[PDB]
């Protein structure tokens, strides 16, 4: 299932306790892309399907290829489309415990948003996992304003897009087993480690 619109289609009077927002690679399908879907099965299998909302980033992100060359990594439109997501889930559900995730233009859409939004609401997303991360080099392998302790970024040997370059090489289409593995177990340790159980 790449298509997942979990918080818009949420109702607000059953809130999830969890609601994680993520955003897909260059010119991959729907809104979860190849990556999203094997996270989100791990989350829903941790929270239950009730306890989690999954929702991609769509809308005005198309995704293209070409937007990775801009300043921040990805085009302005699309940065207002995860911000809009960040302030409906904040307004929707105000005590659900965020997180986050994003593979390569996805990841800097992802840092982007994030480095903008409002500091009540960046200080609610207790974890952010970045895959492919197009920003590693030049951010230092973190997200602006936001803390280490809860980012994770997945950056292969090889994958030419954390050293710096525009280019995609084998590495950068095998974040698969960490999407299946690491990525999901720290975004569930990091939603415990706040919320308990």
């Amino acid at each position: 299932r790449t298509t997942r619109d979990d918080l818009i289609n949420g109702n607000s009077a059953s809130c999830r306790d969890v609601i994680f927002i993520y955003a897909r690679g260059s010119t991959e399908t729907g809104n979860l892309g190849t990556l999203g879907p094997s996270i989100a099965s791990n989350l829903e299998s941790a929270f239950g399907k009730d306890g989690v909302w999954i929702q991609g980033v769509g809308g005005a992100y198309r995704a293209t290829l070409g937007d990775w060359a801009l300043p921040r990594g990805t085009s302005s439109a699309a940065i207002r489309e995860m911000l809009g997501l960040f302030q409906q889930a904040n307004t929707k559900c105000p005590d659900a415990t965020l997180i986050a995730g994003g593979y390569s233009q996805g990841a800097a859409l992802a840092a982007a948003s994030i480095e903008d939004l409002d500091s009540a609401i960046r200080d609610k997303i207790a974890g952010t996992v970045l895959f492919g991360y197009t920003k590693n080099l030049q951010n230092r392998g973190r997200i602006p304003n936001y803390p280490a302790d809860r980012t994770k970024v997945f950056c292969n040997t090889g994958d030419l897009v954390c050293t710096g370059s525009l280019i995609v090489a084998a590495p950068h289409l095998a974040y698969g087993p960490d999407a299946r593995g690491p990525a999901p177990e720290f975004l569930i340790e990091k939603v415990r480690a706040v919320r308990g159980s």
